[PDB]
């Protein structure tokens, strides 16, 4: 029963692109720590400017990223968000809005997030942030 849920969560995580660098211990912590929630269409999962404590992974549906009234992108299944506030100890840099009903996210707190990214995952997260900031900066020149 608990073994079933462990089995299922391990099976899914082992398949996921973003978690491909997890050590066995990091994977164990993630399986034990994550929780899930469902959002309705239009729900603000994250609001820009607020303190954040959670890292999110989309398991169903799509979300919109909006910053200063500008749409930045749409994220989908097996994408993550909410990493910037936790990495840099800063308020949320953008809002994240559920685009449809029944969007489901997994999430872990900051302590778990910091522990499970150690290794190659950290460097990949920071690289993506750099590229994102670069394109947004150039996009805004128009
Ligand atoms: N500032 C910013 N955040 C983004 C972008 N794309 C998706 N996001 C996510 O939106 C989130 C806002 O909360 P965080 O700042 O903690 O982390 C952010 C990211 O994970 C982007 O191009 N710029």
């Amino acid at each position: 029963d608990a073994s079933i849920d462990y089995n299922n969560k391990k099976s899914i995580i082992k398949k996921m692109y973003i978690f491909r660098y997890l050590t066995d211990k990091q994977c164990n912590l993630l399986i034990e720590a994550f929780r899930t929630t469902r959002y309705e269409e239009g729900d603000y999962i994250i609001q820009e400017g607020e303190v954040g404590s959670r890292f999110y992974i989309i398991k169903n549906g799509e979300v919109e990223i909006v910053k200063n009234k500008k749409r930045l992108r749409t994220l989908g299944k097996n994408d993550y968000f909410g990493e910037r506030a936790l990495l840099y100890d800063e308020p949320r840099t953008a809002s994240v809005i559920s685009k449809v009903n029944n969007v489901e996210c997994w999430f872990v707190d900051k302590s778990v997030f910091l522990q499970i990214i150690q290794g190659p995952m950290l460097a990949h997260l920071e690289e993506r942030i750099k590229m994102q900031d670069t394109k947004v900066e150039m996009d805004e020149l128009e």
